[PDB]
């Protein structure tokens, strides 16, 4: 097709787009298709004449909707929200005219990732506006950042170690390296010691499911004590489990003196340190050695944008694509820090909201203390007793949540997600948990 | 920003880009600002309160184009791997929108039929209610090859031990040997190293094809040798020149030696869906397996890199940008859209013969000219150095044999022969120069 008829199409697919999105809480979240329905709706062959754009957009509704999961739906309560933003869509549309795999290019990036550091208020030595030594990155995703400091680490305590002992074979060090996370940590942490081809320990968490210094320190005895070499250490705030955050403050310090790198993953409570509510969670950023976290997760840039920073860049070069800046810069401009702040605490406010309405009802509890956004509940009594509800739940199609386990405690997991969620929708949840509580509750006296 | 500041912006955005792409023409394909031009341009930190959409947008003119690379200029004479088509922006935007999922799985099935029955592969390679083989999507074709080898290695390990109970697959393993053309694409050599088994290139001959005459020394050269052939690439559109492996004659020599013949369509797999060029593919039928990238020339993304297998037991949402393509152009306009190509491409090929003092170094049969100024080594190095200087056109080298040459390829959306006169008459006025300055 030519310029011209793209016109009148892109226009109507923007049309169609905004109003999947402004009708969005009507459609049933999850897809009740019996396997293949979609083969005998689509033709034998391609067309050898082009189909009308009628067609093909009905089409879209008919054969492609009822088959996928809408998770923009405010009504999807999973994981963890996944950003989706009008004002990244606009980018992408751009991005997609002008292609991207030069300088404008890395530039945005460096300004961009300087602006959202002045957010998070981040230690100068991150920052690369005022010829630091550091600075900050683009990366595809958590995982992929966590890997490529493992990897820096990996490269610089070799580098340190065959300085100081020339004799010294990379086979032979890397025998002994040992790396560290919290037993709260995510599966990426693992992912990279595998891939870095190193050994990888768990420290055990308190109470608050937190990393402290004592548990720490009584590892890193226990392995420099056996012959291993500490040299990477994770570090998360927020973690997957139930948001809990690692003392940084305590964990720096040791870390700094054992020279182990330390990396903090703060890939989803990271985008609420712009709000200085929050910003006291990240004390201690001075002593790490490298920082990430998922806009793409809870600041509204599209998918596939994850930051990264670090004290000497040059330290990143020894693990020797796309123009993400310019959704961030979009975001970032069209939204301004206070509509961000405001996306924040919205979210936030709404999981409180969540959490005083389970308080209020004798029969629930809540396990972790509810920091921002993710609510950890239960029902009073037996595990079996919430496995049973979480079922109701899952099955009655309505709503959709994840359990996750605390030490021994089955728990529920309430997360708030999606971009246009109001307190209409969290009380709308509560009711159906509630009436499906009891109703369990009830088959319990038999 | 709510769902009806969208519905403006949105389409406002959608003028914006067809804009772009309309006087595109213009724009000069390479940037002319220097690393750094850009933080004073925009402030130090970002805004408190929201920017106006039209601040923004003047921003990307003023500020982001100047600094960009344009690589959807018709001037842009090489392949452009993330170039994208209307019909697929029209996708983007829609999967922007939606982000487990039954219908990308399943559409995704019927799209390899459709690919399938375009190029007219045996009915063998199939996924359409046969049974035996069937297609994929993988990743990239770098990721085709490996997954090939790594089933013929799987394969001849098999076999082997089956004969002979007593060998250790290490054993085996030490002893196997890959081959492809001496001009195969790179993501071979990777394959090998990762599959960890011998790879070997054969020569090809005069027009850059392997032949049987070559396959059949080096089997036997390196079967006495006490090696073990297993696997074989034989490509169909170099990367170098757009060269073409003989299939009719290696095919049946694979099938007799238990080489498993893959064959790496690349980028040209695509022309096949046009019977003049379909006899380059007559010998798939001893394949086992086919790869290519539809992205070059069947208007999609290259998230996308279709593969086929003979037999399956051997071994983000694509489908629907697919979909949409094929749905949007129809069979026939893709033909068209690779036909005129082809004739851009011999309409160039006339401007280069009809210059004595430049020459033409394979048979031009797709989208790519692979020529040179008549003469030396040297004297081309500065050719090519001096045309990427001007920043008016690109064209990247390669190495043909020991000889440097100039690849030039029509392959954007938005070419025509004007676009190609004008670069010609480019290419002629530099060689002058270029000419002059050699005889000094
Ligand atoms: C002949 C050939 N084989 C393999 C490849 C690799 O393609 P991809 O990058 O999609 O893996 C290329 C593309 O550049 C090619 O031209």
């Amino acid at each position: 097709m030519n310029a011209s008829e793209f016109r009148r199409r892109g226009k109507e697919m923007v049309d169609y787009v905004a109003n999947y999105m402004e009708g969005i809480e009507g459609r049933q979240v999850y897809p009740d298709v019996e396997p293949g329905y979609l083969r005998p709706l689509i033709p034998a062959a391609a067309p050898q004449e082009p189909d009308t754009f009628e067609d093909i957009i009905n089409d879209v509704e008919k054969i492609i909707m009822p088959g996928v999961t809408h998770w923009h739906s405010p009504y999807f309560f999973a994981y963890f929200p996944t950003a989706s933003s009008y004002p990244a869509m606009l980018a992408d549309m751009l991005c997609g005219a002008i292609g991207c795999i030069s300088p404008a290019c890395t530039e945005l990036e460096t300004v961009m990732m300087d602006w959202l550091g002045k957010m998070l208020e981040l230690p100068k030595a991150f920052l690369n506006e005022k010829a630091g030594e550091g600075g900050g990155v683009i990366q595809g995703s958590a995982s992929e950042a966590t890997l490529v400091a493992l990897l820096a680490a990996r490269t610089k305590v070799i580098h340190r170690l065959q300085a100081a002992s020339p004799e010294l074979t990379q086979a032979a060090i890397m025998e002994k390296l040992v790396a560290y996370s919290s037993d709260q940590a995510h599966s990426s942490v693992e992912r990279a010691g595998l891939i870095g081809g190193v050994k990888l320990k768990a420290i055990p968490s308190d109470g608050n499911f937190a990393m402290r210094a004592s548990a720490l320190q009584e590892a890193l005895e226990r392995d420099k004590a056996a012959g291993l070499i500490p040299f990477f250490m994770v570090a998360t705030l927020g973690t997957t489990t139930c948001c809990s955050f690692d003392n940084l403050l305590e964990v720096g310090p040791i870390c700094n003196k054992e020279d182990i790198w330390l990396h903090v993953d703060a890939a989803y409570a990271g985008s609420a340190f712009i709000c200085p509510e929050f910003r006291h969670l990240l004390n201690g950023v001075e002593f790490a050695d490298s920082f990430n976290f998922n806009p793409h997760k809870w600041l509204l840039v599209n998918f596939d944008c994850s930051a990264m920073w670090v004290k000497k860049r040059t330290d990143l070069t020894g693990a020797f694509r796309r123009f993400r800046s310019l959704k961030m810069w979009f975001v970032f401009r069209m939204y301004g820090v206070k509509g961000l702040q405001a996306y924040i605490r919205k979210h936030v406010q709404l999981s409180h909201e969540f959490e005083s309405l389970v308080r209020q009802d004798p029969r629930f509890e809540i396990c972790v203390e509810v920091i921002l956004g993710l609510v950890c509940f239960r029902l009073k009594g037996s595990n079996k007793v919430n496995e049973a509800l979480l079922q109701r739940i899952n099955s009655a199609k309505k709503i959709h949540l994840v359990p996750c386990h605390l030490r021994d405690k089955f728990v529920l997991r309430f997360a708030i997600c999606s971009r246009t969620v109001e307190s209409a929708h969290v009380q709308r949840a509560w009711e159906h948990i509630k009436e499906l509580a009891a109703d369990v509750l009830r088959a319990e006296r038999e």
